[PDB]
């Protein structure tokens, strides 16, 4: 009742009765820049969310901008050595890898700037919902530096290796329907991206926990290997998930016609 | 004259004089659901199609719907153990991997529902032709289960890892021009997808057998490795294919101007 | 002052004062077909461009067509053995791999035909700028042969494995906005693709050399491995690039508000 | 007859506990592997698991396990590069079905295990050699690059650089030195066939699924980054270790 | 207390030079690894680097290093396939943090290093065995497929085919033969604990960053094509070899 | 002069059968590898195949093969992390051209084969050691992480965990123990140079293409999943095994 949401500071957490937890970056006056303290909180939260029973996460940023990326001021002031910063990057990965492979569905509800490490963070979620104020960029080059948080991997998977290279090499900005179509977000709304993210999250939370776990962890792992080896692994995932007792009621519903068929959109 | 098309039951096969074989899933009253028997026939057919001389395959489903996926009723009734079903999934892979890496051009002529394992099957073909009635989905989650047939691999290659995840996580349906543009099918027609698939197949069958074999097997293998190692392999594929005696007539046609040049579309 | 641009023949080279070097395929009467001599010049140029101080490359073709691909006449006449041609393909890779992983930003300014090995060459650049006369194809099958220059890898990364297969299997041609949207080029202009490429190149040359080097070499390498291992490598790239002394002035500019913020497009 | 009939170049003997002895049977040609024999290996190893075979003891009739690819057939066929590339894919189909098929294969070696014969031996999970057994890739000296995935499997057995040494120089290994190198896990002073049968009978008394996973998943996981193989392994362990037959054995 | 308190199944002793002795402490159950012990290993190895631990000497209390996965707990829990798949992921979390965590781990082995116990030992960078130490994956005979990534790490240690042999037959290795096979880099006639401490003290006197790279980057690079690992290595070398502390040592 | 001139730190001797002796020639500095020497290795190994070199015997002038990276130059240059990362990429360019270049390289070792010197030796296909030869990665003790892809190649030669042991502890190997470990395929009681020449002359008498494939494809296939390497191998076999020169040899 407070076990999941207590003890944090840079993050604000709200656990709903159906197991959907709203995780809000809460440093709006700094445009939710990710400093080392905030990254450690993300590591802590995503390291235990699955075992804590969280069914889905709606990730958002307080204020008008999702996330401005690496806290550039903390970085500049720290005057870090290469090894000091390499270690900081490894902490980002511990958090973001836990998000991607952890097994808990994450839906990012975007607004305003989703830039640099902020796009890296949005990319670590399974689904992204953008609104009319949302824009994307990897402006790192302007600051004289490289990106991080696995953006070189995830954004390449989202929009194509060559478009990812274009974004960081030129600082090109994308927004609106063009951004959605490019692959920066699966959903675009005329209204509240938060409300749309909550709708998706609630539906996800009503599905089977094991099935969601597999979807949210196995697919990313299988992209990392040869498709011929991935197929063998997929068969074992299917073996466990498809024979689970909890799905028999749904299988029976299909056989007795009480369950809905798959129809084209209206 | 009957060697290629005899001995089957769930599949109907029609071998045309130019070596194009039409393979039709033939359980329309069950919406061509893939039960274990049907999968074994696909294993048998694609395991020997290249050596039998088949030049191209037009894969289609009898009735109004291409394929409804895993036979859910057989699955539910069998009340399978995890290992029993893992083994069933391996049979699906034997068939679908033979389709993808086998070297025989496969063009799927889609109509209606292309869902779950049915999309997995369509994804195992090189080319997909959709019509105005065609719609796509990975509704597995609704049934409480995971997908199979390598859909996590192939559909991710077709539309992007994150869109593949979106489809199975949310049950999102795609159709029409939007589906084509997303990458679910390379061709969309206002008319008969079968006639369009046959047109593509006939043109393919008129090209060189070795060249088609390489195109239909080597490209998928090269995506499975580092691009630096793939390049070395590509050079050996090019070495064998590009120096084949059968292509010299075409090379000569280009040199003497009797062959057509590459021009923009009209 | 002539060290970078002297000693070539099939290539014309022009080094601008800001370190941008214009590399022009110069066999317009042969539509810039890539024969073995031209490939060796590309090997020589891209093998040393980074150490020579070249900041960006604008790659283009003299005449109305970017590049017609493999010199088919030289190939036909040579009546090569499989090993002879496999060796020729390895020379293409030495050049194109040096382009992709070499660390020097390359922007291709396309016009007319970008076909077969010509698309392979355009694909080896980081950015592609197309104009209204530009069209793309992998017509190799028509000539009875396979593609090369890593097109099976790079074009698959650009437009999707299945669209790459479609292009070579059917000889399908793409042009205009449709080509740009498919992923064949990140930029499309109503005017001069060369002028647009120069604008991009000049901006790129004004960024930090180490940062550009990382962007132009590390991202391609990281796509070749599992994302979990790639993340560790990304942290070391970030460690070196993000703590470089040359970027502190830019970081300071952001902290004191003298640097521009990231805003949506107008 | 369902398991043993249908082969001309292979001799099969199915034992009552499910161990099937598969004997290469062209002793007059030292069991050289021609396209027809390769196709029989494709057929046998594609169906053995589903036909109920619990383990296979693979041996060569005569004093020599296998003299390699049939060079007489190769020379007579005068194959083009593409014709031979296709022949190589058939060799891989047979050997891949052996390695990833899930049916434990124990090779009982004797005499020459050379060229494609070493590729065949390497496709088994276990190898038992005797005091007459020797290994080599002699074809390199005559301009041939060994096929059957020997470059893949022998590198895993003895190390990439020792594999390069064998094909580049034709170096021969035998006796205890070969066993210690990694060419065979078992070396006997007596019958390699009898030792292989001892191993096969014990393996056949274990659970079908457990042997299936051991004989297919490990090879697949070795092709992956260890960080992704870990995840796949959890699902393999999840299915194998909670099977009812295993619980009974714990009890 | 910041480093040593917080564990029930592990006994910890932090030495003044930063070497931390981590002792598996359920001697009465031969240090069988139950879910609770695995979670403690996850916690310790997730934080050791940031807590300042310079090297770890891992040992088992009693005469036996580790008897493997706790089969008593497994049998009693009567786990479903998904329940056990989740347990396996926890084992991987602990062992992956050990292998890629960047803190040098030296295992001081004694007696039985079996099943999941061999998986644990393999997760260390270095292993020191004594004259009583033996290695085996006996669980296969009772229908169990070894977890903890043993199929991954033991294949790197002794070769894929020797690893397949161990799990398929339950074959036991000990003494000099085991060391030569690759099961342990060091074998002693005396105390394996004292030899491990000697190794750990020397390692602890080296630079933190250099040890960190050695103990995380090599495993990551082995998961890549050598052509891409080369590029990553250049950046590792770039950071490690230009550190101020290293320059001082050159001088 | 086309093959042998153009180098200052290397001494070259092209024999009539195409074997080229490449001698590291800074004996006064124990052949330490400075940036200039590395660039010469890049040049030689980038062109050897196309210049017609049939095989290379690589040795170090003096009693020691190679003392490693030139630490004097490193200390004086006071390199930044990016400066040194770039130096590392040059080392990889040279060693990658050696490993995948397709020209057989046989290293004749003597004395110290240490640090970057072991990385260089590992870049050859074959290594011949004598009774004075020893191997070590001593730089780790002074805070340096070995470059030149030693973590990649030495892991393939002796196993990832033995490679980690060498860099983490500075452990030295020599004599028969080093050969058995996998540091060298050949050990001689006499001249390692003469034994390397014997090997090189035999290799040079084989077909150019066959040696080219052996010396480039095997390393590339080891970077792939075995299931995809199989397919690539079929095309390598298709081209190599149907060459006219090979047919003649069969006949
Ligand atoms: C693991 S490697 C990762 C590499 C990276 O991620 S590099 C980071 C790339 N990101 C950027 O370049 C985005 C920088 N920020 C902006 O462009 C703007 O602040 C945005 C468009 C996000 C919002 O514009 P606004 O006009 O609404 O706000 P600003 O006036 O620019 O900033 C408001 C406050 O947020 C702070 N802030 C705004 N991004 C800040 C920030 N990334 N850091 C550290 N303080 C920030 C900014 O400094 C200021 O602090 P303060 O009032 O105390 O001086
Ligand atoms: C390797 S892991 C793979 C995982 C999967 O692939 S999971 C499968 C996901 N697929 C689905 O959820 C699609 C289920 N089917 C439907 O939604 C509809 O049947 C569709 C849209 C395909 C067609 O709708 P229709 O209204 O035209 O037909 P239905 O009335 O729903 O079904 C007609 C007959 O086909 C049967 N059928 C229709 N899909 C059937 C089916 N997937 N199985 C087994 N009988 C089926 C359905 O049960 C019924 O049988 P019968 O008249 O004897 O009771
Ligand atoms: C590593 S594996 C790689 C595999 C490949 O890359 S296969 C190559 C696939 N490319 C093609 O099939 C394109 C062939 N060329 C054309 O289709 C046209 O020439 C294009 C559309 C580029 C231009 O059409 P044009 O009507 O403007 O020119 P043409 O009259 O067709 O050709 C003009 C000159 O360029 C020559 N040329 C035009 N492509 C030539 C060419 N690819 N070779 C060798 N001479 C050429 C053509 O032969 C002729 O030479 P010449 O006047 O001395 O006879
Ligand atoms: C996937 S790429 C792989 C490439 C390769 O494997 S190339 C081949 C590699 N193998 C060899 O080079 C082994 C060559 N043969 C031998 O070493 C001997 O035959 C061995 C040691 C196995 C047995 O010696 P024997 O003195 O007991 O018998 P031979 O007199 O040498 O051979 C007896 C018969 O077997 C035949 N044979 C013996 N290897 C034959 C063969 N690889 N082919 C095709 N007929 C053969 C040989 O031709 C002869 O046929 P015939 O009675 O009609 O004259
Ligand atoms: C990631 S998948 C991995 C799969 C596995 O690892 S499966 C297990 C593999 N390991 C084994 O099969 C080793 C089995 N045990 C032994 O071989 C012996 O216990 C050894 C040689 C280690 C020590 O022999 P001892 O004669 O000195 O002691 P035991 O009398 O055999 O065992 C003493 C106590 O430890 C317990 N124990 C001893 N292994 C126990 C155990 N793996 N679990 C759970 N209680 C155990 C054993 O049950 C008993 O508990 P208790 O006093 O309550 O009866
Ligand atoms: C890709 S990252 C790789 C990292 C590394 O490789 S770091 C270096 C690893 N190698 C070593 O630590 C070996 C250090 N040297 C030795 O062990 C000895 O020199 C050996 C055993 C090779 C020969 O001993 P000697 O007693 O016969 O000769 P020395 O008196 O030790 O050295 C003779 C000359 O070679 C020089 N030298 C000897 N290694 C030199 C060197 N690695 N650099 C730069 N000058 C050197 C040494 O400085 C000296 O120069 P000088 O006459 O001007 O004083």
């Amino acid at each position: 009742t407070q076990d999941v949401t207590s003890g944090y500071s840079n993050l604000d957490l709200d656990l709903r009765d159906n197991g959907v937890c709203v995780v809000t970056l809460n440093r709006p006056d700094k445009r939710n820049a990710l400093d080392v303290a905030t990254i450690e909180e993300l590591v802590t939260f995503f390291s235990t969310a699955h075992r804590k029973g969280v069914r889905a996460v709606v990730l958002t940023g307080a204020g008008d901008h999702f996330c401005a990326g690496l806290d550039l001021v903390e970085h500049w002031k720290a005057d870090r050595s290469a090894d000091d910063f390499m270690h900081v990057c490894l902490r980002w990965h511990e958090a973001f890898n836990k998000m991607e492979y952890g097994g808990v569905p994450i839906i990012a509800a975007l607004r305003g700037a989703v830039v640099g490490g902020g796009l890296a963070l949005a990319s670590a979620a399974h689904l992204r919902v953008m609104d009319q104020s949302t824009y994307f960029a990897l402006p790192e080059g302007q600051r004289g530096i490289f990106t991080g948080g696995g953006a070189t991997i995830r954004v390449s998977d989202m929009i194509g290796k060559y478009r990812m290279i274009d974004m960081i090499l030129t600082g090109r900005v994308y927004q609106g329907q063009e951004a959605a179509d490019l692959g920066l977000a699966q959903y675009i709304t005329e209204g509240s991206s938060f409300d749309k993210a909550m709708e998706l999250a609630d539906k996800i939370a009503s599905n089977l926990p094991l099935t969601n776990f597999a979807i949210c962890s196995a697919i990313s792992h299988m992209q990392n290997m040869s498709g011929l080896d991935a197929a063998y692994a997929e068969a074992f995932v299917g073996g466990i998930v498809n024979t689970q007792p909890a799905a028999r009621e749904r299988l029976e519903a299909f056989a007795n016609k009480t369950a809905a068929r798959v129809r084209p959109n209206s």
